[PDB]
């Protein structure tokens, strides 16, 4: 019955709820405060504002080595379960043995394994290529290595030749680069990237070679650095972005993702896709190499073999021609020779610089020198050249091995899909040995829990189970399956009852029995036992080795003794199962959570993005959850999501242009008309009659491919005209005018117009239109796709009997431009500064436009809705003039009237419907009115998220001889969470009243405060400005004039607001005084400055601002005494559920 709209930014999340006719519901919510307000009516439209500070959430959103470790561990734990019962037949202690440390339980097998498989890739390759049956352990090892280091998931489908095409991905890179720099694109022309990047030369040389194809681009240029990143090098991006500190990037470096995030935080998340493109390019360069069995494993083996051939050669040479240097090069390890390279800490570059001269002086062989130049001489296994691998390549080998060994092992046939799913997927402890002292003890105690008093139990163990290997019932009566069989074993060897009986040693002995169970070979057992040798007599040590155990229990050590409350072992010494199943006791609670004992945060943490955007993404999810529960747990039909020098570049272009063939400074060039005046050298694009400044700009401007086919408001599609002379009919600028073109082409050589613009100017097929539609609907930005996926996953959980996913909720991703342009055409104007309502209004508009679009064109669903849907043939939807659309602009149906380029007019029906389903999508009479009404209403839930920090106060608490506010350091809080009263008393009781940062209080004529600190307050109010004034300000700023009397009204409004809530008398007087002086100023200049005046009224920290010549310094609310008698308001994330406190 409803849909959700979402606007997502780095410090805000806008949200709206919408019905079938685009109305925003009103709802009554209960108010849980002690105040005599019990319900409140609120509209389901709002915005959540958040800071980017040090908090628990923030840490949870960062990558951590431990989370990764646990992830991998779990995957392997799942792998081993599939192998368990079958591995039990081959090698019962195999998975317990695994992390030189031995894989196998006997030395013969271990040594043989390492001799046959010097690297894991040898094993992989052999398992991929051999038809012979293989030991299960080997199979496991290969599979486990594949699953452990599965690679990346950047590529969506089963690998195809486009994925390894250097040319195409290079083109992609340039494309994404060009979209981010409209003014100075790079031309792919006919560059043979493939040949330059794939060629076998130095990285630097390949870079330098590639840039030779790009004229006017420097090596240290952004693009050059990106290429250098894709090639394998470590470029520095600080010079490119004017960063204060160093920003070096290397794809091969383990910290790269984090480093990239670090960069993105500074320069903006808008640049993520640009670097992702570079990474993709890198992958292609590597992929084409391994492709031109198991190609990866083979390449690694080749690397290994080359390495050893070269090593032997080099050694021989150095023995022959430079014996003095031999010991140095191959053994010293503190030098930069081969020894330092392998077992020292030496760079490939340090090593190379070290041996470069030695090889040249030697003259034995230059082949090696060539290899050195290529940086392919003595490669190590522990590298990939600026790379993490596509998981698909590991998947291939996985499949191959399984297919190879499935005939010999049926359980592999049966579980194949399962095993694949582990790699592709997107208690903790291992059981004690069966003959462990602790386990044996547990069994006897648990069996003996009943036949009995706690003291007697201990007596009975100490008496019968201890003195006798097996205790029987007759014997018991004189004074039982479970036996302390190991306790007794170890007595005869150790011959010391205390050593056992003392509990402090148990943690040592567990290791001894474990060691005995782990290995079937005296040598190994000895080696491990050597560590505990000092306690033990040498006659004992020899005896210990012969003892061997071959079993595994069902329970872990921590389960038996690790868990709290007494332990299981202690409660036992009731009944174990009953102990597990009692809610009164803590274990049950421990276990149940312990199995699970965060995934969403972890998932968001591994996206490529700043901390802020990640926080945003996190908040959205919570907002959605709450809105769903607000709407009675019914799920929404649709969710629409959107993610919320240049002047100086323009100059460079112009200056570059005139160099081929009066002056203005930069700041002005933002005027499209002036910038266009300069790009064109004051010449009319369309009539060969020169353009001079003051009039013709005002005359007109024109789109090259009109608005009706698509909206391209970029200068790449725009030109300054006389707009009838050039355009003629709607088709691109008419044939008769192309006789003008020589002009344009000169402007091409000058780089004054781009190639595409010229192609369009010289130029409409069905095919173009088809491209044009997809262009306007498909969001390229990766992060939005990830957000979409996350939302879709949370919303759609149920599967039907056919195991197909049930999609209750469609997650729609909207291009920003559609809503921006929707705002343009129908005059729903935005002014960011008056309040924060625009974030909410954006969300509302997103949902409106999105839902309208799916209702109108459901066949295009595949282009902007998450999930897999049929990709219809666009050509069928395009029509001849009379028969969705002949005119390609998708937003056209909103308009009552489409103006063609020639000026001719196409009229549309008042009500727009879907012909196929007959559904009503848009009613121009009612619906636009509703939109305005929705934007016009003054009650919008704006919530500033409360934050707890982790000399900084985590939060302030209200204390009650007197009422006072008290800050809490992070250091103080822990013991405070332990020992409240003694803190509170040491400093100087009903109420625990932690006031998180930004806590909201209200007082007087609806005047609220936010608690920044126990020392300062922030304004707590949103100034609701009537829409008329908003539109007037937008229109006044963007140069009718009969509406000059509204300025005074706006200022009167601001002043009313300020005197009511801001309470900045001295500041306001100056503000008001300033307006009196500058009535003379023109309207534009007049309007722009009243905008700045809004920072006086803005919600948040007080700040300073300049009105014309005058400057108003900020005022701080340094007294927190107001808050103490005020009414606190605890806000939900949506702000819909409130709790209102006021002791007074």
């Amino acid at each position: 019955k409803y849909s959700i709209g979402l606007d997502i930014g780095t410090n805000s999340v806008g949200w709206a709820v919408i019905t079938d006719e685009y109305k925003v519901p009103s709802k009554k919510f209960k108010v849980l405060g002690n105040t005599d307000r019990h319900s409140i009516k609120k509209n389901l439209i709002g915005a959540l504002l958040f800071d980017s500070g040090e908090t628990a959430e923030a840490t949870r959103l960062k990558r951590t080595a431990r989370r990764r470790y646990t992830r991998r561990k779990n995957r392997i734990c799942y792998l081993q379960e599939i192998f368990s019962n079958e591995m039990a037949k081959v090698d019962d202690s195999f998975f317990h043995r695994l992390e030189r440390h031995p894989i196998f339980g006997n030395i013969v097998d271990e040594v043989a394994y390492h001799e046959k498989y010097p690297t894991i890739y040898h094993l992989r390759k052999k398992l991929v290529d051999s038809t012979d049956k293989a030991d299960l352990r080997l199979i496991y090892l290969a599979l486990a290595h594949m699953i452990k280091f599965r690679g990346h998931f950047l590529i969506e489908g089963d690998l195809n030749p486009d994925n390894s095409d250097v040319d195409k991905l290079f083109i992609q890179l340039v494309q994404t680069y060009n979209q981010l720099f409209e003014e100075n694109p790079i031309n792919a022309s006919g560059v043979d990237a493939k040949a330059i990047l794939s060629a076998r030369l130095s990285k630097s040389r390949r870079l330098e070679n590639l840039i030779a194809q790009l004229p006017g681009e420097k090596k240290n240029g952004l693009f050059g650095n990106l290429i250098a990143l894709s090639l394998g090098l470590t470029p520095n991006f600080k010079s490119n972005f004017d960063l204060a500190e160093d920003a070096k990037l290397q794809l091969s470096k383990d910290t790269y993702d984090d480093d990239l995030d670090n960069l993105l935080a500074q320069i903006g998340d808008q640049y993520a896709d640009l670097f992702l493109a570079a990474k993709n390019l890198s992958d292609a360069i590597l992929l084409s190499d391994i492709l031109r069995k198991a190609p990866l494993s083979a390449s690694m083996i080749k690397r290994y073999d080359e390495h050893h051939q070269d090593l032997t050669l080099l050694k021989a040479l150095v023995r022959q021609q430079l014996p003095e240097k031999y010991k140095e090069i191959f053994f010293d390890q503190s030098k930069n020779g081969y020894a330092g390279y392998i077992d020292g800490g030496a760079s490939q570059e340090e090593f190379y610089k070290f041996i470069k001269p030695i090889l040249e002086k030697m003259d034995g062989t230059e082949e090696l020198l060539v290899k050195l130049n290529r940086e392919d001489l003595l490669r190590k296994q522990r590298t990939f050249d600026n790379g993490s691998i596509p998981h698909q390549i590991h998947l291939g080998e996985l499949h191959a091995i399984l297919r190879r060994q499935e005939d010999f092992y049926p359980f592999l046939k049966d579980n194949r899909e399962k095993i694949e799913k582990i790699l592709t997927f997107r208690p903790n402890e291992k059981v004690l040995p069966k003959h462990s002292l602790l386990y044996e003890y547990f069994t006897v105690y648990n069996e003996l829990t009943k036949v009995l008093s706690g003291e007697q139990k201990k007596a009975i163990v100490d008496l019968l189970f201890k003195t006798n290997r097996k205790v029987t019932v007759k014997q018991l009566k004189e004074d039982f399956n479970a036996s302390l069989g190991t306790y007794h074993d170890l007595l005869k060897i150790i011959k010391d009852k205390d050593f056992l009986d003392n509990e402090e040693n148990e943690d040592i002995l567990e290791d001894i029995v474990l060691t005995l169970t782990l290995f079937e070979d005296r040598e190994m057992i000895e080696e491990r036992l050597k560590t505990y040798a000092h306690l033990f007599d040498d006659k004992v040590m020899k005896q210990l080795k012969r003892r061997r155990y071959t079993g595994w229990g069902r329970l872990s050590r921590k389960l038996i003794n690790g868990i709290r409350d007494k332990t299981i072992l202690d409660f036992l010494k009731r009944n174990f199962m009953q102990l597990i199943h009692d809610d009164s006791l803590t274990f049950k609670e421990d276990i149940q959570k312990a199995q699970v004992s965060d995934s969403l945060h972890e998932h968001i943490a591994n996206l490529a993005g700043s901390p802020a955007i990640k926080k945003g993404i996190l908040q959205t999810v919570k907002v959605v959850d709450e809105l769903v529960k607000v709407m009675g747990r019914h799920k929404p039909e649709n969710i629409v999501i959107e993610m919320a020098k240049n002047s100086r570049e323009r100059m460079k272009r112009i200056e570059e242009g005139i160099k081929e063939l009066h002056p203005v400074e930069n700041t002005q060039l933002q005027n499209e008309k002036l910038y266009l005046y300069y790009l064109q050298n004051g010449r009319d694009m369309y009539v060969d009659q020169e353009l001079d400044i003051n009039r013709l700009s005002d005359y007109d401007v024109d789109h090259i491919v009109p608005q009706s086919f698509l909206k391209d408001d970029s200068i790449d599609n725009k030109v300054l005209t006389r707009k009838n002379r050039g355009k003629s009919d709607n088709v691109p600028s008419e044939e008769v005018v192309k006789k003008m073109k020589n002009y344009w082409r000169q402007l091409l050589n000058a780089k004054l117009i781009t190639q595409r613009k010229f192609d369009n100017l010289t130029k409409l097929s069905e095919l173009d239109k088809a491209g044009f539609i997809k262009r306007q609907l498909v969001e390229t930005r990766q992060i939005t796709k990830h957000v979409a996926q996350i939302l879709d996953s949370r919303m759609n959980t149920k599967y039907d009997e056919n195991d197909k996913l049930i999609r209750e909720v469609k997650v729609i991703t909207l291009k920003s431009k559609l809503v921006s342009d929707f705002r343009k055409d129908f005059q729903f104007y935005k002014v960011r500064e008056i309040n924060n309502y625009h974030h909410a209004h954006d969300a509302y508009l997103n949902a409106v436009v999105g839902t309208a679009l799916i209702k109108k064109y459901p066949k295009l669903e595949s282009e902007f809705v998450y999930g897999d849907y049929k990709v219809y043939d666009v050509r069928k939807m395009i029509a001849k003039s009379e028969q969705y659309f002949f005119y390609s602009n998708i937003m056209n149906f909103f308009k009552t009237e489409i103006t063609l380029a020639n000026g001719e007019i196409r009229k549309r029906p008042l009500i727009e419907t879907n012909g196929e389903t007959g559904e009503i999508v848009w009613d121009k009479g009612r619906d636009f009115a509703t939109v305005r009404k929705v934007l016009s209403m003054p009650q919008v839930n704006i919530v500033k998220k409360t934050e707890v920090q982790t000399p900084t106060v985590a939060y302030s608490v209200l204390v009650v001889s007197v009422k006072e506010l008290l800050g809490i350091t992070i250091m103080e809080r822990s013991s405070f969470e332990k020992n409240p009263i003694d803190f509170l008393e040491a400093k100087g009781k009903d109420l625990i009243i932690k006031l998180p940062k930004y806590s909201l209080f209200e007082l007087e004529n609806g005047r609220k405060r936010m608690l920044a600190s126990a020392g300062e307050l922030q304004k707590g109010n949103e100034l609701a400005l009537p829409s008329k004034y908003v539109n007037f300000l937008y229109l006044a700023s963007h140069y009718v004039e009969q509406h000059k009397h509204y300025l005074d009204e706006i200022i009167e409004q601001i002043s009313e607001f300020s005197k009511r809530v801001i309470l900045a008398d001295a500041n306001l007087d100056k503000v008001l005084s300033a307006y009196n002086k500058h009535r003379d100023k023109p309207i534009r200049e007049q309007a722009e400055n009243i905008i700045h005046l809004f920072t006086l009224t803005n919600l948040g920290a007080p700040a300073a601002f300049k009105y014309f010549d005058t400057t108003i310094d900020r005022k701080r609310y340094t007294s927190t005494k107001e808050v103490l008698d005020a009414t606190l308001i605890h806000q939900s994330i949506t702000g819909l559920y409130e709790t209102r406190i006021d002791l007074s």
